[PDB]
């Protein structure tokens, strides 16, 4: 009823919008005329001059690129040679800093890893002794704990059920009048709500 | 009242748990103490064993490290000389290259910049010519644009009044009875809600 009237004004609004779109597009397209023509007047010489600018620019850039290429050739090539020789020298350096050092590092390893062998081997063995004692303690105390847990759990399970029995009975006992009372509230609610929603 | 009944059952559980927590923490403290007693008994032993054994361990690694460092320093000396004399040549060759290749690069740069300067000069002026033409077109185009857009704005405002007046009064005209229906429903709905609450 109300929405129907709302739509009426909406229709008029849409109709008036169409009446707007008319002159709007007429002038818009006409605006686009000057827009495209103006841009054409701009871009015509802009593009023609663009070529007349890019031509000498690419020409100048090519020349500069050639100079840079020559620069790179007259630099990178001899530089690579210098760096190659320098690297070769550094390689010789590295060879003297890798061969006598690497072989020494391996000897150091003999006095490190192999030395640690006779250090960690007894250590792990002693660790096993410590582990055995600790594990046995954890087994003695653990077994006792298992019994303790079993006992405490039994005392808990029994009391839990001893409370679950009356709790469940009371819960169900209360649920009866409670659900009924709530049902009464739901029934009245449903009936009252349906009246307002009609 | 239901919240209070439940709360009372929570107080009792928390109290029972606390009363049990007493012997629980006591038994735990006792057990933990016995565990730590052994742990400390073994800790002192382990610590002493580790300390006594760490002596030859650290002593050995100390001697090893000393020899390692001595050889490292005894080698780093000539190695530093290699790097020094090597770098001296590497840098000398680079310096004797940085001068000619640097000056030649600057010479090329002179041409690079010169050719660019003599190009950018007319280029920027030609760009100014473009800007003058572009902005000029934008003046004629923009002038018509703003005028046309303004004209369409006036028409939009006139047709906006065709909404700001009729449609707005229509909206308010609908809002009045709508508010009535809303008041009747919402006001009574609040009553309905309270009916089930309390
Ligand atoms: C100064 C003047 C001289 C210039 C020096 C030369 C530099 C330029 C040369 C090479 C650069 C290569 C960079 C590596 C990039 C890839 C990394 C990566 O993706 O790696 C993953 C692979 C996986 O394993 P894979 O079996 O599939 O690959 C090996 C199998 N294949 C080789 C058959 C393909 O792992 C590997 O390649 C791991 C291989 C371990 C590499 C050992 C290096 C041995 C050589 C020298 C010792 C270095 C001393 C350092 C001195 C300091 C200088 C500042
Ligand atoms: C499902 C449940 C299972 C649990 C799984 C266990 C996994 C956890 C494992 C590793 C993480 C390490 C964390 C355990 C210890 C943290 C205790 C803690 O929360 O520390 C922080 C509290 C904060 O207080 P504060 O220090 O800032 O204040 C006092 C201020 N005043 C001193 C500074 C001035 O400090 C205190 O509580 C005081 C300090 C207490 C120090 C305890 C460290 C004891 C060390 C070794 C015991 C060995 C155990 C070996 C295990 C094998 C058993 C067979
Ligand atoms: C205030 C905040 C505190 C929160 C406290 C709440 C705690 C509530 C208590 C326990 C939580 C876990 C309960 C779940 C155990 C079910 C036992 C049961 O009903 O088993 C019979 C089922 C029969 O087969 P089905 O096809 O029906 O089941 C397949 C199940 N479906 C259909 C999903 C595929 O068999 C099975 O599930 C297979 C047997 C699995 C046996 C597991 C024994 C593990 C033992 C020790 C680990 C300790 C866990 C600690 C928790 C308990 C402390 C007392
Ligand atoms: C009052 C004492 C009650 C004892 C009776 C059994 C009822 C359980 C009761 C309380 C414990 C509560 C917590 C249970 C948690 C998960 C329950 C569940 O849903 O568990 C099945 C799932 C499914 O994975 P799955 O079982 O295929 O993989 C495991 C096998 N895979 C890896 C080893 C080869 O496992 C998981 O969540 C992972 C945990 C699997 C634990 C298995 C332990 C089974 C222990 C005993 C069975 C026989 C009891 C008979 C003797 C007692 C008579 C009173
Ligand atoms: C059928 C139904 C099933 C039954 C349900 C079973 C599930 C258990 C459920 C509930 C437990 C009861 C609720 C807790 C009671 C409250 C105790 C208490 O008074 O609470 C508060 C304290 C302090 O808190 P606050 O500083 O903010 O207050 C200070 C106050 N103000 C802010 C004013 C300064 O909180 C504390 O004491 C909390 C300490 C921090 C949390 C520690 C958790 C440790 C858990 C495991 C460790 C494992 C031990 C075993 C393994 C060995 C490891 C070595
Ligand atoms: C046989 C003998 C065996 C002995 C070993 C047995 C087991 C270990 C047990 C006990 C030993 C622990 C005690 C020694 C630790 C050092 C504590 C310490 O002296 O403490 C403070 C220092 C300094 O303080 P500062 O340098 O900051 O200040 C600089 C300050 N300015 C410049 C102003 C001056 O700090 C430090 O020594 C920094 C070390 C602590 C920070 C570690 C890094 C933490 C961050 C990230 C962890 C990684 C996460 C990523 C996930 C991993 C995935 C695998
Ligand atoms: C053909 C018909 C032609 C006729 C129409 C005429 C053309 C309209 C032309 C021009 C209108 C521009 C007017 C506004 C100019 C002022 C701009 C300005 O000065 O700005 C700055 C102010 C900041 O203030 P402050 O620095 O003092 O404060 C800062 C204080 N604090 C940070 C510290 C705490 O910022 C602000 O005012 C922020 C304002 C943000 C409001 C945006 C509203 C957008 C509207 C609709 C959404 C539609 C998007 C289009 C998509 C359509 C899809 C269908
Ligand atoms: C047995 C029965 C049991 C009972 C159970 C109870 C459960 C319900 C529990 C909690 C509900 C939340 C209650 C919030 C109470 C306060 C409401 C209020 O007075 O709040 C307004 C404030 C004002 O804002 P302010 O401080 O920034 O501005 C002023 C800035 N000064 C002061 C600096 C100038 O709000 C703010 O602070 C934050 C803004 C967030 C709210 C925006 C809403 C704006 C209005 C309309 C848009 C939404 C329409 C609804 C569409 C949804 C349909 C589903
Ligand atoms: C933060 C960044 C730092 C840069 C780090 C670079 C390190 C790279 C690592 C290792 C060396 C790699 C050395 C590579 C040498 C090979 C160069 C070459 O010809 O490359 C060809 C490519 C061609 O790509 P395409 O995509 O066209 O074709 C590939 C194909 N379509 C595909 O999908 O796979 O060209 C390109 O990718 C782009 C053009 C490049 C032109 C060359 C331009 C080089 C010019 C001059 C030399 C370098 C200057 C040295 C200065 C010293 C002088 C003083
Ligand atoms: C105050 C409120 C009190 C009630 C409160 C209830 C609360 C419940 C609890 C929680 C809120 C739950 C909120 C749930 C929201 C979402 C519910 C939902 O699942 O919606 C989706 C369905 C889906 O329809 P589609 O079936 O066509 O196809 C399924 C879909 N593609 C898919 O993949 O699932 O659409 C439908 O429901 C179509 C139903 C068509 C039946 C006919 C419906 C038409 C019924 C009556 C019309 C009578 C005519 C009246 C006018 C008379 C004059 C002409
Ligand atoms: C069922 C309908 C029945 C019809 C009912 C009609 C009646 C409507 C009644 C009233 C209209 C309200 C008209 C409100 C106009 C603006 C009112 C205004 O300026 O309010 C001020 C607030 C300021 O909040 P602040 O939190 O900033 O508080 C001020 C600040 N703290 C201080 O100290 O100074 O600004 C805001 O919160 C922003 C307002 C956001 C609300 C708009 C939100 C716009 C939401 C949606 C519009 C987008 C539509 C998208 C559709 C897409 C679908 C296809």
């Amino acid at each position: 009823l109300k929405l129907l009237d709302n739509w009426d004004s909406v229709t008029s609004t849409f109709s008036k919008l169409r009446e707007q779109l008319g002159p709007v597009t007429q002038e818009f397209w006409d605006n686009l005329e000057k827009e495209t023509e103006g841009l054409r007047q701009e871009m015509s010489k802009d593009l023609e001059e663009v070529k007349a600018k890019v031509q000498p620019y690419l020409d100048d850039f090519q020349k500069k690129w050639q100079e840079e290429m020559e620069l790179y050739r007259q630099k990178v090539e001899p530089l690579r040679a210098e760096l190659q020789e320098g690297a070769r020298q550094k390689l010789h350096e590295l060879q003297e800093k890798l061969s006598p050092l690497g072989e020494e590092m391996r000897d150091r390893a003999r006095a490190h890893v192999d030395a640690l062998r006779t250090h960690l081997a007894p250590y792990s063995d002693e660790l096993r002794q410590r582990l055995a004692a600790r594990l046995e303690a954890l087994k003695e105390n653990g077994g006792a704990r298992l019994a303790e847990y079993h006992a405490k759990a039994t005392e808990h399970l029994s009391t839990l059920s001893e409370k679950a029995k009356p709790a469940l009975e009371d819960l169900r006992q209360g649920l009866l009048p409670v659900l009924e009372s709530f049902k009464v509230s739901f029934l009245s609610a449903l009936e009252e709500y349906t009246k307002k929603l009609n």
